[PDB]
């Protein structure tokens, strides 16, 4: 009763707020700059945190400072003194947001992007110009004029891939995570400190932290609080009327209710913070291999462009030529666009994340994330949509004797705790028995005998006001009704039947629960037990699906018995319908009489009653084979598992601090959720390898076909045209991006260690790409022409690259799917569009001097296709291993068998610890 | 007596009936089309159906729509309501088959075939009348003429390929399964749901499923149906008068006679099924197989052809000739009516299966039967003539001191159970004795001691109604004897003799039982045994001879002792005439003091006497070294393992539920049967093979060829003669298929896991195709000519291309038997009539030209021969080893030898558990 109605009253908020990606949009368009009266140097800025976090209080001429009080001096007595009272006025919130955020501060650097190669290319375009307006006097007739004309072409790119990011940030304002519970509806609701706009109501209670500067209303008794993160000294403080809650911890001393006053940079624990951060460097892996590959590729091309030039005076042409031929080829080669492209990625494929009822915060995140290998989820609210609810308890006749209600309503234990409906439905069944009352919610417990090995059963000692005694048991059913006694003697019959019940529920799931009831725990008293199941769903059952199609393991942890447990995961699909004991879907009991469980724990999935100290060892044994892992919170005792592993998936409707640990959240309490978002991540990487494939593998040929023409050939490359492809090649197609369907279909990556650019794609790139290299000089190369003077070479010479590079764009497709064109729409749009430059560029121009567009230009389509078919076979792959790897195989049969009977013959033991040690 | 009498009654139906693939001709030739006054779109059709079931009542203005009320409410107490009369018009029953057919509704669909390649080939040849059309003023003087009429050629091979399979399916209703008992004959008769025609009368008992609507007649008390699958609530329902049968179940209550009102899409449970079909995917190995190899052709033709273009400016030919080169040596590549080709085999090959007492159904399922390894039978009605029926029971003299007869009659039990006439011997055994009665058929038993290890034996204790006590035992002879008193007391003689006879009984076959009485089991008193034997049979001892011979291991399971067991199997040839005790003949016995018996069991083949939950493991360890199987139903308990399994045969006169997790189903109840099957899928299979190696190797020789004149040679590929080839060529011949006689003595094909067209084949065609290729270059490539403008190498050109081809589709018969020509009579039939047109377009029309129809035609016939050869030795093949290979086998020996005796040993122990116990 008085428990819950308790419980009931001060929660309840359904939906999380449906609030669109809209207000981002209108705040986005005005952020970073405008209004912000002060624009003093940032040297200024720093030492003004450094000086206003504490520090005695001069006059700004504005409305404000009142936060730095807080971390300089306790502001118990005060905070009263400095008083309450403030809101925003939406105008606020937009603009705290802006500086203030995510209330903790982060740093967003760049390893050199910007610089070693922002505008490290815009220089040379400068110098560019600078030779063109140099050579006074020149024969070149508008050379200067073209150069700079490309230059800035380059450039349009240069800020484009620049500009989009930037917006894309100030959409991410807004959103709803954790951290702060207002009264917007008919009842308290939960929403982001970001978007706890100054005004709404928020309430702090025991335990928590202060999302926001809070001009605290009232509430509990006393408000205790550590201000020790602003100030010193770890007293808790006292806060006194019209109180104040900056950031500091919520000593679980008292429940308030408040409205957020500050809430930005000008934050207490917001002023503390996002007023002062140093610096330091750290990177990702990846990011290590881009990085890697950015300059095997910086050094590469700007070295075979030196030889397409000093080669080249062979060619009967001045090294001038040969100059702004490497130059040229480098230019080309320096595939740019990278940062911004997979920024763009980042920041769009984590709003989708968001878009998901899964939150996911820092960009970084994704690159393990998309790696994953392992996903252990929790059962109840996760896995299966019942929580961990038992529907079907059940007691045998009656006997009314006192004590006998005792035993039945107390020992109605279960696994988790928490409350539920579950508990109601016993609350409801007493009644159906006298009429009584309570019973359910109440009694007095003061010792608890930790769930001890032997027995096998947890027991609490409670003692009524004026009573006898009682001892309530749960545990497993075997070996608790093994002792049992109750009321009127253990007929055989009752036992039989007991068990047959029980038996009958876990072998379609059902999580037995056995209940007694003693004083000591030796005493025997059955009352009953508290089976449950659980429909799994949607997206979890086809979603495991993939996991496997994916190679992602996941593993279940749940707070029901190994029989039911098997069950559960035979149901979803983990463990098919193939009753083990060996791991797949029975696997491991954390269970004493069951010890020699931590091999069958590591059984590949399925764990069902384990205990604290060990998530420790548990993740470092895991970690020691090399897995990854994505696992879910809990208590204190998976703190260090949690540390030890990389991902941390926290349920929305859970606790903020596993959100830290982590790496995402789950809004959609759903397993099937975190598949899909493998799925996603898988999709990220292959489109990344498709574009830089598509890239590099074009830009190649275009780098030494500048060198062929160096030694032989005859016409020219030029401004012009040149500039052209350069226009249509090296900016968007490199860009583009699209999810891969079958990509579910592929093993998880490896990262760090892992080679960026895959060898085999190296060689991907170099088969597309010799190819239309050399399909370039017999292009025409052999062709025929009557005159020598390029009138044909030139018009297909180019009209041909425009084409092919077409063609290799196309096979930058999905990187894991094999064989598909005119996908990617926007891509194929492109192609057409591009296309249509080309014709115009041969059409009327050139009109008169077509002689290729009859029979060369057919030659193109006839080989235009060739680069699809071979990336079609690329995208494929079959491994090939000599007969005598596969027979190895055929020897680890048995042992293997033989391993496994070991492994039950002893796992065969543990069913049955008591009856063994007794009968030894 | 009373028993029987009640079981006579109710069955008895001798021939399935005897009913022509006629009604079928009729039927299918105005099937899909014609009448149906309802011609909406297919949109409104499902809508329709959602729409039905279950929904209120509009007027349609046609006699119908009762049916709906089935599964939108009970329709219990209206059911009589709608009320029940009809019968069909023979008229109905055709057109409910094309609509219906069979009760379930199955998908076909498309992989794609009929659009990639159905008519993408068509637009092809449209788009090349387009070009002839479009040259206006063109040289080229009816070319646009020549290739309209070759494209309408490969067209006709279009329809036609189409055409035959769609008829096909109209033959296939009228046929004989299960499900559906009627009146025809003098007596009830069983017959397909599809056949049971409206009007027949039904016969509906307990735990059957109603195989249509049928309103019921009459028949037991209450009759209670299950309506779940249709409507809701798992409650049974009452069917009062004039009743309904629409599908449901009936829940084992009450037995029922009725009429079949509705048996088709109009059905009940067939308005709830037959129309609601959303879709999905799933396809079959060999299927990915092939559609991999499609690819593999599509991409090799296309590109090969496309070099045969661009590498003819060299033959000094405008690309135009090379494009019509590449695009024309695409044509003859893209090997077509492969989807056709398959198709019809399948459907042909499912009749023959049907038409020979073996009802097959699903063609996808063929694939898998033809990959048959091992094949798991039950003796009784299927290797054997002789049911499980003893009839050499067995007693010693006489006592007639009552419970003396009792003992006698009660303990004659058996191994099987159902009845037979084995009983009735027992029957007319006992009227013998004194003069009494019913003995045989009678007693009230109430509890069975299920059979334990220890003593090997089950029992029942039984109570007449007025009498003292009495426990009838069976089982082992051996274990049950060595209790035994009885009557007088057990003397030597009488145990001596009692042995020997068994044993007698037993080394020529014989199923002993033992036969006992006590009360508990612990007394003795043996009253006889009964055991038995079985003739083999016809086919069934040869075809477990063809089973060695094609690698098939066929395991039987029995009632029988091991002892006789093996008997049985030295008899039909399983097990030789060695008496083993390893596996072979002997095997093992899913006994208790024998339970080691798992690894006898697994003795490849012989296992008698075994129990449920076991089949489950069973099938996973057999599977485990990639055994496949074709199974036998049987029980619940062996459902886990029918599931695991891949491939299930149900008897004909057995349970429908068997022959659903199933593949095919066994009217003829013998296990020749079987190896028959085996033999034509293998058949199905090589045949294929052969026709791929023909179309393939014969079709690469024309692709480079055209490629060769591309850059040499002289003469030229066109529309007359080439259209010519390609129609005698590309038609009919990769068409044909043919069963190969010795193929059954070739080890069983890998599925799944082996690739389609195998390398070695990859080396057939390849081989001779390369030969042919060449020897066209060298037909005459050398000769002799005296003018150089062909009027020599076009006549044999054209004339050696058709003959050799021939002679690769003669190189094509079974891929299995090796060296065989005139085979295949249609296709000899059409080598000469293709031969005739060849000499008649060489020599009238160029009779003036002719020089090579001397000296070259006979060079022709010398080496139309070495095709044939070539083939003979790659069909012949043999293995090499290198010496080292069968020395490690040397070393097998022992170990082996070491292990069988060991097996021995303990195998040993096992003939006399008890004894050895008691001894310890």
């Amino acid at each position: 009763m008085a428990d819950h109605s308790a419980s009931g009253a001060p929660a309840l908020s359904t939906n999380i707020e449906s609030g669109k990606f809209d207000e981002k949009a209108a705040e986005a368009a005005a952020y970073q700059p405008k209004p912000k009266v002060e624009d003093d140097e940032d040297e200024d800025i720093d030492a003004l945190i450094e000086d206003l976090e504490s520090h005695d209080g001069h006059d700004a001429e504005e409305e404000e400072e009142e936060a730095t009080p807080g971390g300089g001096r306790v502001v118990p007595e005060d905070m009263l003194q400095t008083d309450t009272r403030v809101g925003l006025t939406s105008e606020e919130v937009v603009q705290r947001r802006r500086k203030y955020g995510l209330n903790q501060m982060k740093e967003e650097k760049e390893n050199h992007f910007l610089k070693f190669l922002g505008f490290f290319v815009g220089p040379i375009q400068f110098v560019m110009e600078g030779a063109a307006v140099l050579a006074a006097g020149l024969e070149d007739w508008v050379d200067f004029g073209v150069i700079c004309g490309l230059l800035l072409l380059n450039a349009v790119v240069g800020f484009v891939q620049e500009f989009q990011a930037g917006s894309i940030v100030d959409e991410l304002k807004k959103t709803l995570a954790l951290k702060a519970v207002v009264l917007r509806d008919g009842t308290l609701k939960e929403i982001e400190a970001p978007e706890v706009v100054p005004g709404d109501i928020l309430q702090v209670e025991e335990g928590t932290i202060i999302p926001a500067d809070g001009r605290i209303v009232t509430d509990d008794a006393f408000l205790q609080v550590d201000q020790s993160a602003l100030t010193g000294e770890s007293l808790a403080v006292d806060k006194h009327k019209g109180d104040q809650v900056f950031a500091s911890s919520a000593v679980k001393r008292g429940e308030a209710f408040v409205v957020i006053t500050a809430t930005g940079d000008n934050t207490f624990v917001g002023r503390a913070a996002a007023l002062v951060n140093a610096a330091s460097g750290g990177s990702g892996h990846f990011t290590e291999v881009l990085n890697g590959i950015g300059t095997i590729l910086l050094i590469l091309v700007i070295f075979t462009l030196l030889i397409v030039w000093v080669s080249s005076f062979y060619r009967s042409n001045p090294i001038v030529q040969i100059l702004e031929f490497t130059l040229a080829i480098t230019i080309i080669g320096v595939p740019v666009g990278l940062p911004a492209v997979v920024t763009t990625t980042m920041a769009v494929g984590a709003a989708y994340l968001a878009k998901k009822k899964a939150i996911v915060q820092k960009l970084s995140a994704i690159e393990s994330l998309a790696g994953v290998e392992i996903l252990c989820s929790d059962k109840t609210g996760t896995l299966t949509k019942n929580k961990l609810s038992l529907h079907d308890p059940y007691t045998v006749a009656g006997v009314d004797p006192e004590d006998l209600m005792l035993t039945a309503c107390l020992a109605a234990s279960r696994k988790k705790k928490g409350i539920d409906a579950i508990d109601k439905a016993f609350l409801k069944s007493l009644k159906y028995y006298p009429r009584a009352k309570s019973v359910l919610s109440k009694y007095k417990v003061l010792q608890f005998h930790p769930f001890d090995p032997v027995s096998k059963k947890v027991v609490a000692v409670v003692e009524s006001p004026q009573g006898e005694r009682i001892t309530c048991v749960k545990g497993a059913p075997l070996f608790v009704l093994k002792t049992v006694e109750e009321d009127h003697p253990i007929p055989e019959e009752v036992d039989q039947a007991y068990k047959n019940k029980v038996a009958e529920f876990a072998t379609r799931g059902f999580r037995s629960l056995g209940v007694a009831r003693k004083r000591g725990e030796g005493s025997w008293e059955i009352l009953g037990i508290m089976p449950c199941m659980d429909p799994p769903r949607h997206d979890t059952y086809k979603t495991v699906c993939e996991a496997k199609t994916l190679g992602l393991s996941i593993k279940m942890l749940t707070g029901d018995a190994v029989g039911i447990a098997r069950e559960t995961s035979r149901q979803l699909g983990l463990g098919t319908n193939i009753y083990n004991a060996e791991r797949l879907g029975l696997g491991g009991g954390g269970d004493m009489p069951g010890s020699e469980v931590y091999d069958f724990v590591e059984a590949a999935d399925g764990f069902a009653e384990v205990f604290p100290q060990h998530k420790y060892n548990v993740v470092e044994i895991l970690q020691q084979r090399g897995y990854l892992v994505a696992m879910t919170g809990d208590g204190v005792n998976d703190a260090p598992s949690l540390k030890k592993a990389d991902t941390g998936i926290a349920v929305e409707g859970s606790s903020d601090a596993a959100r830290s640990a982590a790496d995402i959240v789950f809004l959609a309490p759903g397993l099937g959720a975190i598949i899909d978002a493998l799925k996603t991540s898988r999709q990220i990487f292959h489109r990344m390898y498709a574009y830089v494939v598509y890239r590099i593998a074009l830009s190649i040929h275009l780098e030494i076909f500048l060198g062929l023409w160096i030694a032989i050939l005859n016409r020219s490359l030029n401004i012009e045209l040149v500039v052209f492809i350069a226009i249509f090649a090296d900016v968007a197609t490199l860009a583009i991006a699209y999810d891969n369907a079958p990509y579910s279909q592929t093993p998880v990556k490896w990262n760090l260690p892992k080679l960026w650019g895959m060898s085999v794609l190296l060689g991907v790139v170099l088969a597309v790409g010799t190819w239309i290299t050399v399909t370039t000089m017999y292009a025409q190369g052999e062709n025929g022409g009557i005159v020598q003077n390029f009138g044909n070479m030139d018009e297909v010479l180019f009209l041909q690259i425009s084409l092919t590079e077409n063609w290799l764009i196309f096979i930058t497709r999905a990187n894991g799917p094999f064989w598909s064109s005119i996908p990617s729409w926007q891509l194929s749009g492109a192609i057409f569009l591009v296309d249509i430059l080309a014709t115009c560029f041969t059409i009327w121009g050139w009109f008169e001097h077509s002689d290729t567009s009859i029979v060369a230009v057919v030659r193109i389509w006839i080989f235009s296709f060739g680069i699809f078919c071979i990336m079609g076979g690329v995208y494929y792959i079959l491994q090939d291993s000599v007969g005598f790897d596969n027979l190895m195989h055929g020897k680890s049969p048995k042992g293997n068998q033989k391993q496994r009977s070991l492994e039950d013959f002893v796992v065969s033991l543990q069913r049955v610890s008591t009856q063994h040690e007794k009968s030894q």
